[PDB]
C-alpha cells in the first residue's frame, strides 16, 4: 500500500487503540502508553486493511514516521468460513487437563458490562449468534476417546451459548441476586456437549448488566478484548438496523494448533534448547515459609490482598518508566517482586511461574492477532537478588533474565507438551514454582465504550484467580501465591492470592505493602533516567 495512505491508517489505528484523540507521526508508541498487548491490537486492526505488522518492529521503530516503511501488504487470507474438526491441545491446554481439577468443567473467566439505558435482549441474541459463528473456538467441546481427551471445534450445531434474562426491577438486593444467579451459570458448563459460553442479562432500576462466563479452555485476556469490540460493533449495527458484519477472521485456533505442533518438532526450534539449560542449575528449590501447615488446598479457601497505585503513579509507570532501560512492564514488576520477596522472606533466589499472552511471532505464515482462544504461555523464571541499592544493576539484570530465552519463553511448554519425546530436550519439566505472576495489561479502552462500561455490581477482578465464582470451589489450588496485575480506571492494581489456611492476612499484607514501596522506588528511579540506548538487547 502507499506510504501516505499507510501513515493515515496507522494514525487512525493508534488513536483508537491508545485511546488518544490526536496522534502525530513522531509520537512515541510507548510514551503514549503502548505495550505488548496494544501492539497486538494494532496488528489486528491492520489485518482488516490487508496490512501486516510484525509486532517486534514496533519495538524497533516506535513512531509512525519510522514504522510506515515496515508495514507490508498481507500476502494471504485466513479461513473465513465455519471452522470444524479435531484440534490438537495447545501447551496450556495440556497443562490444564494434566491438573485433573475436581469439577474441571467449572474453570472459567467472566466479565460484566453495564448500560444505564439498557440492552435490547433481542438484539443481544442476534449479536451473540454472530459472535459464536465468527469466533470459532467458542464452539469447542471436549470428549473422551480411548481415555484420551479429544478437542473438537463444532460447526453451527446444538447450542453455542446459553442466555438467561432476569427481571430484578423489584429487587433491592441486586448485588446479591446477581452473584447468586451468575454463580449458577458459572457452574453449569458441560464440556462434552457445550455450550462453554453462559450469558445473563440483569434488568435493574439503574439499567442493565450483562454477565458473561466462558470456560478458560477457549478464552483469555486478549480474547475478551476482541469480544468486547465485536459486541460493541455488532450491537451498534443491529440497533441501527444495519447488517451485522465483523472484521475478517485472523487464523483459526485450529490452524494455529496444527502449525504449532509442527513448529514443536522443527529443527530451528529444537536448536533453542540450549537457551533453557540455565534452568537445570536451579537446585536450591527454595520453599517459602508458611504461617500454617496445611494439606489439600482448595479454591474455596483462596483469598487475596490488593495494592493499587494512584493515577499519577500509574501514568509514570505506563509512559515514562520503560524509556530508562528500554524495558517492558514485566521487567519492572518482577524487579519489584525480587526486592519484596527478599525483604519479606529473606529470599535471595527463587523460581516463579511467569505467565504471558503467548501470541509470539514464532510462526511465519500465521496471524492470530484477532483470534479468540486460550493462548497464554507460562515458564519458569529464576529471580536472583544480588546487589540491591544499585537499581541500575538490578533492573538491567532482570531485563537480561527475561531476554535470555527467545520469544518471551513460549518454547518451554512447547518442548514440555508438544515436542515428540525423543526430540525433547532434558529440562527440569518437573519444576513447580510456588509463585505465579501474571500481568493482564490495560482494559479501560476496551471496556469503557460508547455502548457500555464496567458494571458497579462487579466484585473484584473477574479475569483473575479471585474472580467471583470463576473456579470450582472444590478444585485444587496449585499456587501458594498467585500474583495478578492489571490497569483499571487509570490505576495499577496488583493482587496477591493465597490460601487462608496457609497464611494470616497480615502476613500477605506485609508482602503487598513491601511490594508497593519497592515498585514506587523503581518508578521514581526510572523516571529520572533518560532514554540513551542506541541498540537493543532483546533476544
Amino acid at each position: 500500500a502507499p506510504r501516505n495512505e499507510i501513515e493515515e491508517t496507522l494514525v487512525t489505528i493508534w488513536q483508537d487503540v491508545l485511546g488518544i484523540e490526536k496522534i502525530g507521526i513522531k509520537d512515541n508508541f510507548y510514551a503514549l502508553g503502548g505495550d505488548s498487548i496494544k501492539a497486538i491490537q494494532v496488528a489486528a486492526r491492520l489485518h482488516s486493511y490487508q496490512l501486516k505488522l510484525e509486532t517486534k518492529d514496533l519495538l524497533k521503530y516506535p513512531t509512525i514516521d519510522q514504522l510506515v516503511h515496515y508495514i507490508k501488504d498481507s500476502k494471504r487470507r485466513s479461513e473465513q468460513g465455519i471452522v470444524e474438526g479435531e484440534i490438537g491441545l495447545t501447551p496450556i491446554q495440556h497443562w490444564f487437563f494434566e491438573q485433573q481439577f475436581t469439577n474441571m468443567h467449572h474453570w472459567n473467566q467472566s466479565y460484566m458490562l453495564y448500560r444505564p439505558n439498557g440492552f435490547d435482549k433481542e438484539i443481544l441474541l442476534r449479536v451473540f449468534n454472530k459472535i459464536v459463528e465468527h469466533h470459532d473456538a467458542l464452539r469447542m467441546i471436549y470428549k473422551h476417546h480411548n481415555g484420551k481427551i479429544v478437542q473438537i471445534n463444532r460447526g453451527l450445531e446444538g447450542t453455542l451459548f446459553d442466555f438467561y434474562t432476569f427481571d430484578l426491577t423489584a429487587n433491592d438486593n441486586e448485588q446479591q441476586v446477581i452473584c447468586e444467579e451468575s454463580a449458577r451459570l458459572q457452574n453449569s458448563i458441560n464440556l462434552e456437549v457445550g455450550p462453554l459460553v453462559k450469558i445473563a442479562l440483569f434488568h435493574t432500576q439503574n439499567g442493565d448488566h450483562l454477565f458473561m462466563a466462558i470456560h478458560h479452555l477457549v478464552v483469555d485476556g486478549i480474547s475478551w478484548r476482541i469480544l468486547f469490540e465485536d459486541l460493541a460493533t455488532a450491537y451498534e449495527q443491529a440497533m441501527h438496523q444495519q447488517t451485522i458484519a465483523l472484521p475478517e477472521k485472523t487464523d483459526s485456533f485450529k490452524d494455529w494448533s496444527i502449525e504449532l505442533e509442527k513448529y514443536a518438532n522443527s529443527e530451528l526450534f529444537l536448536e533453542e534448547a540450549e537457551y533453557w539449560h540455565h534452568l537445570n542449575y536451579y537446585t536450591d528449590n527454595v520453599q517459602i515459609k508458611k504461617d500454617y501447615v496445611t494439606m489439600n488446598n482448595k479454591q474455596k479457601n483462596i483469598r487475596y490482598v490488593g495494592m493499587e497505585l494512584t493515577i499519577e503513579e500509574t501514568e509514570k509507570l505506563l509512559k515514562n518508566v520503560n524509556k530508562a532501560y528500554r524495558t517492558e512492564i514485566n521487567d519492572i514488576l518482577l524487579t519489584a517482586l525480587g526486592f519484596a520477596l527478599k525483604e519479606w522472606a529473606d529470599i535471595d533466589k527463587i523460581v516463579i511461574n511467569l505467565e504471558g499472552h503467548g501470541r509470539e511471532e514464532i510462526l511465519e505464515q500465521m496471524n492470530i492477532a484477532r483470534t479468540v482462544g486460550w493462548f497464554t504461555s507460562q515458564y519458569p523464571v529464576v529471580l536472583d537478588m544480588q546487589k540491591s541499592d544499585d537499581l541500575s544493576y538490578q533492573i538491567k539484570l532482570m531485563k537480561e533474565n527475561l531476554r535470555r530465552i527467545p520469544n518471551k519463553g513460549i518454547g518451554y511448554e512447547i518442548f514440555k507438551y508438544l515436542t515428540t519425546e525423543y526430540l525433547r530436550p532434558v529440562l527440569p519439566f518437573t519444576l513447580k514454582p510456588e509463585i505465579n505472576f501474571n500481568y493482564l495489561g490495560q482494559f479501560d479502552t476496551d471496556v469503557k465504550t460508547e455502548l457500555f462500561t464496567r458494571s458497579p455490581y462487579s466484585m473484584g477482578n473477574s479475569l483473575g484467580p479471585d474472580g467471583k465464582n470463576n473456579l470450582g470451589p472444590e478444585g485444587e489450588s496449585y499456587f501458594v501465591l498467585n500474583i495478578n496485575g492489571f490497569i483499571e480506571e487509570g490505576k495499577l492494581h496488583i493482587t496477591f492470592s493465597y490460601n487462608e489456611q496457609q497464611y494470616k492476612e497480615d502476613t500477605i499484607q506485609q508482602l503487598s505493602r513491601s511490594y508497593k514501596q519497592h515498585l514506587l522506588a523503581i518508578i521514581e528511579h526510572c523516571v529520572q533516567k533518560e532514554d540513551t540506548e542506541l541498540t537493543p538487547s532483546d533476544f
